[PDB]
């Protein structure tokens, strides 16, 4: 896998962001995670985390996995990095997303995120507090 420049249009919520990819405004969905919907518990916190992480970054990058690059909804499927730190991983590590939607075609960072989730669970953070 290889990283490439991400041109940010706007943050959307915990696990989606709007990028301009090859000159097309495009929703990107974070691979291997699930943040709460904005209206659900930890939803506003997940949204705020992803938003500030991507916005405050000097270097924003997108990394496709080996399989499907878009889902059935036309959304890009990628890992997103902010100054070298993976947003997908940071959400899981902080208890603001569950590892989810694990498809064998696009699962390169599964073990990494499962490691992060086990630590969030141990620490009883956010989603794992109840
Ligand atoms: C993360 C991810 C979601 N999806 C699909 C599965 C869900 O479809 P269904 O709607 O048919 O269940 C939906 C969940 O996205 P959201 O969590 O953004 O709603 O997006 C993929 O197809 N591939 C993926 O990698
Ligand atoms: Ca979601």
């Amino acid at each position: 896998l290889h990283k490439e420049p991400a041109t940010l249009i706007k943050a959307i919520d915990g696990d989606t962001v709007k990028l301009m990819y090859k000159g097309q405004p495009m929703t990107f969905r974070l691979l291997l995670v699930d943040t709460p919907e904005f209206n659900e518990k930890y939803g506003p916190e997940a949204s705020a985390f992803t938003k500030k992480m991507v916005e405050n970054a000097k270097k924003r990058e997108v990394e496709f996995d080996k399989g499907q690059r878009t889902d059935k909804y036309g959304r890009g499927l990628a890992y997103i990095y902010a100054d070298g730190k993976m947003v997908n991983e940071a959400l899981v590590r902080q208890g603001l997303a569950k590892v989810a939607y694990v498809y064998k075609g696009n699962n390169t960072h599964e073990q990494l995120l499962r490691k992060a989730e086990a630590q969030a669970k141990k620490e009883k953070l956010n989603i794992w507090s109840e």
